[PDB]
C-alpha cells in the first residue's frame, strides 16, 4: 500500500496529424459497421475533460506524487459532468451499436449519465455506491460514500434486513467484485470488437479483458494519448483526446450525442431505438 507498484507513469503524449486521425476515425467507423458485437473498456482518461485528474498521464494522481507534486481537480466528483464520450456511450447502446461497457473508473460517472447499469462492468467499485455486507443489495447515492476499502460507512439496509452496507472502492489487495469481471470477462471473450478509451491497459486483470477479444479473430482499437501495454496486440492505435476521436466517428455514423439530464439511474437497459441504415464497404 505504501510500496504497491504503480506502473509507469508520465510516459510522453503521442498526437497523430490531423489527416492521419481522420483516417484512423474513419476505420474505427468501418469497424464498428461489420462489427456484430462491439465491447468498449474505459480509464481514467474519459473523465480528465470534466476536471478529473488521471494516475498516470502527465498530471496524473501517481505522476505527480512520483514527482513530490499534488493532483489538480477542476471538480468535485459530485458537481463532475459526464463527457462527449460519456454521453456517446449512453447513446451507442441505446440503438444496439454497443453490447457491453466495461470501466475502471471509481467516478460514478457511467451511471450518472444514465447508462444501463445491467450493461455495466465498474470493475474498480463506484464511488456513489454501497452494498449491503447481507442481501447484497446495492445503493446509487445521490453523494459520495465517505470510506474506500469495502468498510462499513455506517448505514443499515432498509430492504423489506438492517445489514452492514460498506463502500464498493477495492484496495490494491481486494480481488474484482466476482459479477461484475465474470460479465466483463464473458462479453470480452464474445466480442468481434473491442475499443479502449483512455486506459494505459496496466492493471491485471482489468487491462488485459480486450486482449480475449483478439482469441479467435476478433479485431482490437486502442483510442490513447501515451503508450499502453497492448500497443503491440492492437489493430488500431489512435493517439487523440477521446472527446474528438467519439465526436468525429458519431458524426461518421450518423448519430447525434444526446444531453445529459443531471443525474439519474437507470438499472435495466431499455428496448433499442432506430438506428442509420449501414454503408456499403467492400
Ligand atoms: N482526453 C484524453 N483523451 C485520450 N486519452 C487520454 C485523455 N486524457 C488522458 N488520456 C490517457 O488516458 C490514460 C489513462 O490511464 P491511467 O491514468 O493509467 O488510468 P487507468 O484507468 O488506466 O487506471 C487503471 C487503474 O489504475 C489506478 O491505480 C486505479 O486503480 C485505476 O482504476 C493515460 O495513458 C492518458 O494518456
Ligand atoms: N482519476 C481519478 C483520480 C482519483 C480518483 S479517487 O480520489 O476517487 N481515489 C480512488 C482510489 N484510489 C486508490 C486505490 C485503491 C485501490 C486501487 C486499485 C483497485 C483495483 C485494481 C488496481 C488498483 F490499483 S486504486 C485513489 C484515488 C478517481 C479517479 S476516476 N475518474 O474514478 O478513475
Ligand atoms: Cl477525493
Ligand atoms: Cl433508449
Ligand atoms: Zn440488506
Amino acid at each position: 500500500p505504501f510500496t504497491a507498484d504503480k506502473g509507469k507513469c508520465g510516459l510522453p503524449e503521442i498526437f497523430d496529424p490531423p489527416e492521419e486521425l481522420e483516417r484512423k476515425v474513419w476505420e474505427l467507423a468501418r469497424l464498428v459497421w461489420q462489427s456484430s458485437s462491439v465491447v468498449f473498456h474505459t480509464g481514467a482518461g474519459i473523465s480528465t475533460a470534466s476536471g478529473i485528474p488521471d494516475f498516470r498521464g502527465p498530471h496524473g494522481v501517481w505522476t505527480m506524487e512520483e514527482r513530490g507534486l499534488a493532483p489538480k481537480f477542476d471538480t468535485t466528483f459530485e458537481s463532475a459532468r459526464p463527457t462527449q464520450t460519456h454521453m456517446a456511450l449512453v447513446q451507442l447502446e441505446r440503438v444496439g451499436l454497443l453490447r457491453f461497457l466495461v470501466s475502471q473508473n471509481v467516478d460514478g460517472l457511467h451511471v450518472r449519465s444514465g447508462f444501463p447499469r445491467d450493461k455495466l462492468a465498474e470493475l474498480h467499485g463506484n464511488m456513489f455506491v454501497e452494498e449491503c455486507a447481507k442481501c447484497k443489495t446495492q445503493y446509487v447515492r445521490d453523494t459520495v460514500v465517505g470510506t474506500m476499502g469495502l468498510k462499513a460507512t455506517g448505514r443499515l439496509c432498509t430492504v423489506a434486513c438492517r445489514g452492514e452496507l460498506r463502500d464498493t472502492i477495492l484496495d490494491w489487495e481486494d480481488s474484482l467484485p466476482d459479477r461484475d469481471l465474470a460479465l466483463a470477462d464473458e462479453a470480452s471473450r464474445n466480442a468481434d470488437l473491442s475499443i479502449t478509451l483512455g486506459t494505459s491497459l496496466q492493471i491485471r486483470p482489468s487491462g488485459n479483458l480486450p486482449l480475449a477479444t483478439k482469441r479467435r479473430g476478433g479485431r482490437l482499437v486502442i483510442v490513447n494519448l501515451q503508450p499502453t501495454k497492448h500497443d503491440r496486440h492492437a489493430d488500431l492505435r489512435i493517439h487523440g483526446y477521446v472527446d474528438e476521436v467519439m465526436t468525429r466517428l458519431m458524426k461518421h455514423l450518423g448519430l447525434e450525442i444526446p444531453a445529459w439530464d443531471g443525474p439519474r439511474v437507470l438499472e435495466r437497459a431499455l428496448p433499442p431505438l432506430p438506428r442509420p441504415p449501414t454503408p456499403k464497404l467492400e
